[PDB]
């Protein structure tokens, strides 16, 4: 039950950090 995190998690998937962009929350 998240609102930023799926936002997040969804950066940590493409790569986190090493994904090119940094972390929407």
């Amino acid at each position: 039950e998240e609102e930023c995190v799926r936002l997040y998690i969804q950066w940590l998937k493409d790569g986190g950090p090493s994904s090119g962009r940094p972390p929407p929350c």
